């Protein structure tokens, strides 16, 4: 299975100067749930902006650069390299590899962060004539998640 894994606001803002615009222990709680066991394939500069490997699965980070190599992190240099990766794949980021995979995964688990934020960077546009929606559940407010969201898993047609 191939699978992207995003947070994106009313307009499909995923990011802000390399960080998340937003905080929201639930969406990392939704993201752990998720991803433990299994593989997140990231862009170079999402996995800069946190600069650590996400602890309990595999983190695969795509690169031109021939001298990457941080601990814990395993490096790929083509789109292509991703097919041969086993087990199911969340497609975690950023924007250009959110472009470059959109066409091509399975499903989508979107995180819907109902909020106008400023951003410099978007989940690419999507219509719903496309995908079906599995599940739609409206996250939980309290003190800690003060901001509406929902979660979206939405397969291809
Ligand atoms: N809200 C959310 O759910 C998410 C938001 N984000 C946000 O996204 C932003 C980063 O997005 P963006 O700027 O697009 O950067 P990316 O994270 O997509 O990384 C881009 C880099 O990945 C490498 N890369 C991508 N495609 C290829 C390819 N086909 N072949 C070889 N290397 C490739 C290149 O690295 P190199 O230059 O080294 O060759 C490229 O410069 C951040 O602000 C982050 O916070 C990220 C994930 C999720
Ligand atoms: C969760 C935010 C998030 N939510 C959803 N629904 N999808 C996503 N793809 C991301 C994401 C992301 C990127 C920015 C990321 C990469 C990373 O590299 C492994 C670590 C974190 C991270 C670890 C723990 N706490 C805060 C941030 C976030």
């Amino acid at each position: 299975t191939l699978s992207i894994l995003v947070a994106h606001d009313l307009q499909r803002v995923i990011g802000f100067e390399n960080q998340l615009p937003w905080h929201l222990p639930n969406d990392l709680k939704h993201v752990k749930k998720l991803s433990t066991g299994h593989t997140l394939v990231m862009g170079r500069k999402t996995f800069e902006s946190i600069g650590k490997p996400l602890p309990n699965r595999r983190n695969v980070v795509l690169t031109s650069d021939t001298s990457f190599n941080v601990e814990g992190v395993d490096v790929i240099h083509s789109i292509e390299d991703i097919y041969q990766l086993p087990g199911h794949v969340f497609i975690f980021g950023g924007q250009t590899l959110f472009e470059e995979m959109i066409d091509k995964v399975d499903d989508m688990y979107i995180t819907v962060i109902e909020g106008k934020f400023r951003g410099d960077t978007f989940f690419p546009p999507y219509t719903f004539e496309d995908w079906e929606v599995a599940s739609s559940v409206e996250g939980k407010l309290d003190e800690k998640n003060t901001i509406p969201h929902t979660f979206l898993h939405l397969i291809r047609k």
